[PDB]
Protein backbone atom coordinates (compact mmCIF):
# COMPACT_ATOMS: atom_id res chain seq x y z
CA UNK A 1 0.00 0.00 0.00
CA UNK A 2 1.22 3.50 -0.91
CA UNK A 3 1.22 6.17 1.74
CA UNK A 4 2.46 9.67 1.65
CA UNK A 5 3.08 10.76 5.22
CA UNK A 6 3.40 14.45 5.97
CA UNK A 7 4.92 16.14 8.99
CA UNK A 8 2.71 17.51 11.75
CA UNK A 9 0.97 20.84 12.26
CA UNK A 10 3.11 23.95 12.55
CA UNK A 11 2.29 27.02 14.59
CA UNK A 12 4.47 29.87 13.41
CA UNK A 13 4.70 33.61 13.62
CA UNK A 14 4.27 35.83 10.60
CA UNK A 15 7.58 36.56 8.92
CA UNK A 16 9.17 33.13 9.34
CA UNK A 17 9.85 30.15 7.10
CA UNK A 18 8.85 26.49 7.58
CA UNK A 19 9.95 23.29 5.97
CA UNK A 20 7.39 20.54 5.64
CA UNK A 21 8.20 17.04 4.58
CA UNK A 22 6.35 14.26 2.83
CA UNK A 23 7.71 10.76 2.86
CA UNK A 24 6.42 8.08 0.54
CA UNK A 25 6.04 4.44 1.39
CA UNK A 26 5.49 1.64 -1.11
CA UNK A 27 6.24 4.02 -3.96
CA UNK A 28 9.47 5.56 -5.14
CA UNK A 29 9.02 9.33 -5.41
CA UNK A 30 11.68 9.28 -8.12
CA UNK A 31 9.19 7.52 -10.43
CA UNK A 32 7.03 10.57 -11.00
CA UNK A 33 6.64 14.22 -9.98
CA UNK A 34 5.87 15.31 -6.47
CA UNK A 35 3.20 18.04 -6.45
CA UNK A 36 2.62 20.43 -3.54
CA UNK A 37 -0.79 22.03 -3.11
CA UNK A 38 -2.54 24.07 -0.45
CA UNK A 39 -6.15 24.29 0.70
CA UNK A 40 -7.10 27.64 2.19
CA UNK A 41 -9.86 28.38 4.78
CA UNK A 42 -12.24 29.19 1.96
CA UNK A 43 -11.52 25.52 1.03
CA UNK A 44 -10.21 26.29 -2.44
CA UNK A 45 -7.26 24.25 -3.71
CA UNK A 46 -4.15 26.02 -5.06
CA UNK A 47 -1.32 24.34 -6.86
CA UNK A 48 2.18 25.33 -5.69
CA UNK A 49 4.28 23.34 -8.16
CA UNK A 50 6.18 20.07 -8.65
CA UNK A 51 9.72 18.75 -8.39
CA UNK A 52 11.19 15.85 -10.38
CA UNK A 53 12.89 13.92 -7.57
CA UNK A 54 15.17 12.29 -10.15
CA UNK A 55 16.94 15.36 -11.53
CA UNK A 56 15.59 18.10 -9.32
CA UNK A 57 13.61 19.84 -12.06
CA UNK A 58 10.95 22.02 -10.51
CA UNK A 59 7.94 23.96 -11.75
CA UNK A 60 6.47 26.60 -9.47
CA UNK A 61 3.10 28.22 -10.02
CA UNK A 62 3.82 31.91 -10.59
CA UNK A 63 2.09 32.90 -7.32
CA UNK A 64 4.57 30.81 -5.38
CA UNK A 65 7.74 31.53 -7.35
CA UNK A 66 10.07 32.89 -4.70
CA UNK A 67 7.93 31.89 -1.73
CA UNK A 68 8.27 28.12 -2.14
CA UNK A 69 11.35 25.95 -2.55
CA UNK A 70 11.18 22.23 -3.29
CA UNK A 71 14.01 19.89 -2.41
CA UNK A 72 14.08 16.10 -2.02
CA UNK A 73 16.11 13.37 -0.31
CA UNK A 74 15.65 10.39 -2.48
CA UNK A 75 17.75 8.36 0.01
CA UNK A 76 14.88 8.63 2.50
CA UNK A 77 12.27 8.97 -0.26
CA UNK A 78 11.18 12.31 1.10
CA UNK A 79 10.19 15.62 -0.42
CA UNK A 80 10.44 18.91 1.45
CA UNK A 81 8.48 22.10 0.98
CA UNK A 82 10.00 25.31 2.29
CA UNK A 83 7.78 28.35 2.55
CA UNK A 84 9.23 31.72 3.27
CA UNK A 85 8.08 34.97 4.80
CA UNK A 86 4.84 33.46 5.92
CA UNK A 87 1.90 35.76 6.53
CA UNK A 88 -1.55 35.10 7.95
CA UNK A 89 -2.61 34.64 4.33
CA UNK A 90 -0.58 31.44 4.12
CA UNK A 91 -2.42 29.76 6.94
CA UNK A 92 -3.66 26.58 5.27
CA UNK A 93 -3.40 22.84 4.86
CA UNK A 94 -0.46 21.93 2.64
CA UNK A 95 -0.54 18.66 0.73
CA UNK A 96 2.04 16.68 -1.22
CA UNK A 97 0.55 14.69 -4.17
CA UNK A 98 1.98 12.20 -6.62
CA UNK A 99 0.33 10.17 -9.34
CA UNK A 100 0.75 8.87 -12.88
CA UNK A 101 3.67 10.65 -14.57
CA UNK A 102 2.50 10.21 -18.16
CA UNK A 103 -0.57 9.12 -20.04
CA UNK A 104 -4.00 8.68 -18.47
CA UNK A 105 -3.87 9.96 -14.89
CA UNK A 106 -5.04 6.63 -13.49
CA UNK A 107 -3.43 6.55 -10.04
CA UNK A 108 -3.07 9.37 -7.54
CA UNK A 109 -1.92 9.58 -3.89
CA UNK A 110 -2.24 12.43 -1.43
CA UNK A 111 -0.48 13.08 1.82
CA UNK A 112 -2.76 13.58 4.82
CA UNK A 113 -1.99 17.29 4.88
CA UNK A 114 0.01 19.51 7.21
CA UNK A 115 -1.80 22.48 8.78
CA UNK A 116 0.43 25.53 9.03
CA UNK A 117 -1.13 28.26 11.17
CA UNK A 118 0.53 31.67 10.99
CA UNK A 119 0.24 33.94 14.02
CA UNK A 120 0.31 37.62 13.06
CA UNK A 121 -3.96 30.88 -15.76
CA UNK A 122 -6.75 28.71 -17.06
CA UNK A 123 -9.56 29.60 -14.67
CA UNK A 124 -12.12 26.85 -14.03
CA UNK A 125 -15.64 27.80 -13.01
CA UNK A 126 -17.80 25.15 -11.34
CA UNK A 127 -21.57 25.24 -11.09
CA UNK A 128 -23.37 25.22 -8.88
CA UNK A 129 -21.29 26.38 -5.90
CA UNK A 130 -23.58 24.23 -3.70
CA UNK A 131 -26.73 22.11 -4.04
CA UNK A 132 -28.88 19.58 -2.18
CA UNK A 133 -30.10 16.19 -3.46
CA UNK A 134 -32.01 13.23 -2.00
CA UNK A 135 -30.81 9.70 -2.64
CA UNK A 136 -32.38 8.60 -5.91
CA UNK A 137 -32.16 11.99 -7.66
CA UNK A 138 -30.08 12.68 -10.77
CA UNK A 139 -27.15 15.06 -10.36
CA UNK A 140 -25.21 17.04 -12.93
CA UNK A 141 -22.41 19.44 -12.00
CA UNK A 142 -20.47 21.40 -14.53
CA UNK A 143 -17.07 22.90 -14.89
CA UNK A 144 -16.17 25.33 -17.63
CA UNK A 145 -12.64 26.46 -18.39
CA UNK A 146 -11.27 29.76 -19.77
CA UNK A 147 -9.42 28.09 -22.63
CA UNK A 148 -9.89 24.69 -24.10
CA UNK A 149 -8.31 21.88 -22.16
CA UNK A 150 -7.47 18.41 -23.43
CA UNK A 151 -9.07 16.56 -20.49
CA UNK A 152 -10.80 17.30 -17.19
CA UNK A 153 -10.27 15.48 -13.89
CA UNK A 154 -12.49 15.32 -10.85
CA UNK A 155 -11.73 14.79 -7.18
CA UNK A 156 -14.12 14.12 -4.34
CA UNK A 157 -13.35 15.47 -0.85
CA UNK A 158 -15.24 14.59 2.30
CA UNK A 159 -14.86 16.73 5.46
CA UNK A 160 -11.55 16.03 7.15
CA UNK A 161 -9.96 13.94 4.43
CA UNK A 162 -7.69 14.79 1.53
CA UNK A 163 -9.03 14.83 -2.07
CA UNK A 164 -9.53 11.52 -3.82
CA UNK A 165 -9.20 11.05 -7.62
CA UNK A 166 -12.73 10.27 -8.89
CA UNK A 167 -12.73 10.60 -12.68
CA UNK A 168 -9.57 10.95 -14.74
CA UNK A 169 -9.15 11.93 -18.41
CA UNK A 170 -12.68 13.30 -18.68
CA UNK A 171 -14.66 10.07 -18.46
CA UNK A 172 -12.69 7.31 -16.83
CA UNK A 173 -13.67 6.30 -13.30
CA UNK A 174 -10.85 6.05 -10.77
CA UNK A 175 -10.36 2.85 -8.78
CA UNK A 176 -13.31 2.22 -6.52
CA UNK A 177 -15.61 4.88 -8.00
CA UNK A 178 -19.14 3.44 -8.48
CA UNK A 179 -20.58 3.10 -11.97
CA UNK A 180 -23.40 5.51 -11.20
CA UNK A 181 -20.83 8.27 -11.71
CA UNK A 182 -19.84 9.43 -15.17
CA UNK A 183 -17.96 12.32 -16.67
CA UNK A 184 -17.96 14.00 -20.04
CA UNK A 185 -17.38 17.16 -22.00
CA UNK A 186 -14.72 18.66 -24.25
CA UNK A 187 -13.03 21.92 -25.07
CA UNK A 188 -14.03 24.30 -22.31
CA UNK A 189 -17.15 22.57 -20.98
CA UNK A 190 -17.18 19.43 -18.84
CA UNK A 191 -19.55 17.79 -16.39
CA UNK A 192 -19.87 15.06 -13.79
CA UNK A 193 -23.22 13.33 -13.45
CA UNK A 194 -24.55 10.83 -10.83
CA UNK A 195 -27.41 8.81 -12.30
CA UNK A 196 -28.97 8.11 -8.93
CA UNK A 197 -27.68 9.92 -5.87
CA UNK A 198 -26.63 7.85 -2.84
CA UNK A 199 -26.26 9.25 0.67
CA UNK A 200 -22.56 8.41 0.51
CA UNK A 201 -22.14 10.75 -2.49
CA UNK A 202 -22.57 13.91 -0.50
CA UNK A 203 -19.16 15.61 -0.56
CA UNK A 204 -17.37 18.43 -2.34
CA UNK A 205 -16.34 17.83 -5.95
CA UNK A 206 -13.49 19.59 -7.71
CA UNK A 207 -12.53 19.64 -11.38
CA UNK A 208 -8.86 20.04 -12.25
CA UNK A 209 -7.06 20.62 -15.54
CA UNK A 210 -3.52 19.35 -15.94
CA UNK A 211 -3.04 20.60 -19.47
CA UNK A 212 -1.38 23.89 -18.55
CA UNK A 213 0.70 25.42 -15.79
CA UNK A 214 -0.19 26.47 -13.27
CA UNK A 215 -2.52 23.49 -12.76
CA UNK A 216 -5.90 24.84 -11.64
CA UNK A 217 -9.00 23.58 -9.84
CA UNK A 218 -12.58 24.68 -9.83
CA UNK A 219 -13.78 26.21 -6.63
CA UNK A 220 -15.81 23.10 -5.99
CA UNK A 221 -19.40 22.03 -5.72
CA UNK A 222 -20.68 21.08 -2.33
CA UNK A 223 -23.29 18.40 -2.72
CA UNK A 224 -25.32 18.14 0.43
CA UNK A 225 -27.75 15.40 1.21
CA UNK A 226 -31.35 16.61 1.46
Amino acid sequence: QVKLQQSGAELVRSGTSVKLSCTASGFNIKDSYMHWLRQGPEQGLEWIGWIDPENGDTEYAPKFQGKATFTTDTSSNTAYLQLSSLTSEDTAVYYCNEGTPTGPYYFDYWGQGTTVTVSSENVLTQSPAIMSASPGEKVTITCSASSSVSYMHWFQQKPGTSPKLWIYSTSNLASGVPARFSGSGSGTSYSLTISRMEAEDAATYYCQQRSSYPLTFGAGTKLELK
